């Protein structure tokens, strides 16, 4: 439906729709915008990852509530309008997962843009398997720790420990072993590494970077301090 | 789209779809529930209202967001994307206004009921009056006042002062006065003597009917004090 408009229409019109809140609209511009075909630049890509974080983020705070009301009730109607939601949810995934598919992905050669993809596929193969039960829940909890494990070893080989791509990589993986491999410790361990490693490298930073890596090194206490 | 779902399961959705905060799927369920061709009870009209004003009020805030940035502005993308949510915003107002006319007002004949749907059409009409231009502007603004004029016709003749919906209505039309018809006194009028007249009959009120009398109270006196 994006393919009559400019790709520089597109990038600004998902700015004036992030402006206006409506991640909706701010998703199928840059979904329009991925399928010009050109590789995206980081304000770019941040702008891709902010519209769909945000449309999937309704989705799944939808569907934690409609799961819960189903769980305290266990006629058709909940269970019905979960699945729907779901199927949703579900649907926003795979175009995310798809765009990264054809051809972000197989385009990325620095290490910024091809650590910012695969860490992308594995958050939204998480969310998928937030939704997904038994034996599917089991491949698609391993094509999310396979995507996150590519991340991490690019970004521990081509990115100081304080990149805040790296570190909100890392602070993602922890959530994903912690809330979904079962591997609290494995959390707790990545999450408190990653910590002391940024910590080391804060002293060779700017004003405005120590800021930003600082900000997220937040997130990692935070987390820390939330399971142990 | 909704033919095929039992009336009681449409209601029931609306209701799970609100505690999820999904209002445009709220307003989907609401307006199947509608074209079921039976009357609504109070509840249900509730429910129909909630839906289409936090629909209408996201369209509505994006929508002043996006004319305050091509104001400031004044390529065509600013103004192609301002276009874009106002045409959805009037395509909203268009149905709830249909819904209104096929057939909830003809068939409202208790004054509680048939002041909640001609409220309703006043605000419709106002959300399309805030977003219309020259004559046409004229009309709707027209439409706008004559519902709400019938309204509050009946309000004064056959609800006590106190009563919310006839409080509401006074609210909503004071605001129609002051912000789209440019008769801030005529809206300070209406507010002050709907306040005071509210007053005098809270004498008569249980503790849980002074509770929802005195909310809407203090928004008229909340706009009162903004106007004054
Ligand atoms: O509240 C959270 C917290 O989850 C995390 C914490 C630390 C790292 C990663 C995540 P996430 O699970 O990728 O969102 N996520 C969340 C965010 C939204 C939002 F804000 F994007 F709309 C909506 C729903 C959820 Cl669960
Ligand atoms: O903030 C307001 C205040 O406007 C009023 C104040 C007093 C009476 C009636 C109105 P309204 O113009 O019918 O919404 N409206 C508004 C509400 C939403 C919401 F909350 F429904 F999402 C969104 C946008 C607006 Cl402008
Ligand atoms: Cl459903
Ligand atoms: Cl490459
Ligand atoms: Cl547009
Ligand atoms: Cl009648
Ligand atoms: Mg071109
Ligand atoms: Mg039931
Ligand atoms: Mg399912
Ligand atoms: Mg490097
Ligand atoms: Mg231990
Ligand atoms: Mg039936
Ligand atoms: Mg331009
Ligand atoms: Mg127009
Ligand atoms: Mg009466
Ligand atoms: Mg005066």
């Amino acid at each position: 439906a994006m393919g009559s408009m400019e790709r520089a229409s597109l990038i600004q019109k998902a700015k004036l729709a992030e402006q206006a809140e409506r991640y909706e609209d701010m998703a199928a511009f840059m979904k329009g915008a991925v399928e010009k075909g050109e590789e995206l630049s980081c304000e770019e890509r941040n702008l891709l990852s902010v519209a769909y974080k945000n449309v999937v983020g309704g989705q799944r705070a939808a569907w934690r509530v409609l799961s819960s009301i189903e769980q305290k009730s266990n006629g058709p109607e909940v269970r019905e309008y979960r699945e729907k939601v779901e199927t949703e949810l579900q649907g926003v995934c795979d175009t995310v997962l798809g765009l990264l598919d054809s051809h972000l992905i197989k385009e990325a050669g620095d290490a910024e843009s091809r650590v910012f993809y695969l860490k992308m596929k594995g958050d939204y193969y998480r969310y998928l398997a937030e939704v997904a039960t038994g034996d599917d829940k089991k491949r698609i909890i391993d094509s999310a720790r396979s995507a996150y494990q590519e991340a991490m070893d690019i970004s521990k080989k081509e990115m100081p420990p304080t990149n805040p791509i790296r570190l909100g990589l890392a602070l993602n993986f922890s959530v994903f072993h912690y809330e979904i491999a079962n591997s609290p410790e494995e959390a707790i361990s990545l999450a408190k590494t990653t910590f002391d490693e940024a910590m080391a490298d804060l002293h060779t930073l700017s004003e405005d970077s120590y800021k930003d890596s600082t900000l997220i090194m937040q997130l990692l206490r935070d987390n820390l301090t939330l399971w142990t």
